[PDB]
């Protein structure tokens, strides 16, 4: 793993707080914009992360937010990642909702699908794919962030499927019932993400609690077609929600589907 020298980092702005604590905007060697997670003590399974971190850094794709390196020779540990000036996709959708053309929404889906096809090809699971875990750069390109980090979280409210922080609304039945994660559970989450994009950042299953969502999706309830989604687009997101995991498409198939819709428009 790339062990970055913390002396080369200059902190510039606070970017808020997440599951591992504070995140800052800064520069590396006075030139390159980076985001820096300062890992709060007790928030992460640190030895496990350090042992496994190289796999994450070796993931390289234009539509993945890069994990550049880490600083682990002191505490707190730092994770250094690609800076994205427009922040998370969820807030971006909500803040600009009167400015998007449908072509732009499809392009966001394409960006994410390309990243996920790459992760699939590396047999690497995201485990918490959602609009809140995608970021947007200064040119409006969407990239997938925080892939694989779910595994290292120490917070029972997040890791328990009945915890109030578990991403129930992005989870297929086999995750909720058996904790069976696979690229097919990432597929399900991607469908929900497509729904978030086309609804311009609405909360999935709003007004339902997490347990009500679980109960009802297990019985067949599915997210309705957003107004801005054509039937072709809805068919794509809906295909992600087959009850049986082996009936769900791969990200390669989804990408082909999305490209077909683009070529038709
Ligand atoms: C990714 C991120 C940023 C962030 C924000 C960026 N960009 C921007 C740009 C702006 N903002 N964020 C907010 C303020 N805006 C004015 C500009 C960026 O480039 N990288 N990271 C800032 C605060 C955060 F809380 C997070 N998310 C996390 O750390 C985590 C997500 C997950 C998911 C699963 C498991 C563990 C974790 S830990």
């Amino acid at each position: 793993s790339w062990e970055i020298d913390p002396k080369d980092l200059t902190f510039l702005k606070e970017l808020g707080t997440g599951q591992f604590g504070v995140v800052k905007y800064g520069k590396w060697r006075g030139q390159y914009d980076v985001a820096i997670k300062m890992i709060k003590e007790g928030s992460m399974s640190e030895d496990e992360f350090i042992e496994e971190a190289k796999v994450m850094m070796n993931l390289s794709h234009e539509k993945l937010v890069q994990l550049y390196g880490v600083c682990t020779k002191q505490r707190p540990i730092f994770i250094i990642t690609e800076y994205m000036a427009n922040g998370c996709l969820l807030n971006y959708l909500r803040e600009m909702r009167h400015r998007f053309q449908t072509q732009q929404l499809l392009e966001m889906c394409k960006d994410v699908c390309e990243a996920m096809e790459y992760l699939e090809s590396k047999q690497f699971l995201h485990r918490d794919l959602a609009a809140r875990n995608c970021l947007v750069n200064d040119q409006g390109v969407v990239k997938v962030s925080d892939f694989g980090l779910s595994r290292y979280v120490l917070d029972d409210e997040y890791t328990s499927s009945v915890g109030s922080k578990f991403p129930v609304r992005w989870s297929p039945p086999e995750v909720l019932m058996y904790s069976k994660f696979s690229s097919k559970s990432d597929i399900w989450a991607f469908g929900v993400l497509m729904w978030e994009i086309y609804s311009l950042g609405k909360m999935p299953y709003e007004r339902f609690t997490n347990s009500e969502t679980a109960e009802h999706i297990a019985q067949g309830l599915r997210l309705y077609r957003p107004h801005l989604a054509s039937e072709k687009v809805y068919t794509i997101m809906y295909s992600c929600w087959h009850e049986k995991a082996d009936e769900r498409p791969t990200f390669k198939i989804l990408l082909s589907n999305i490209l077909d819709v683009m070529d038709e428009n």
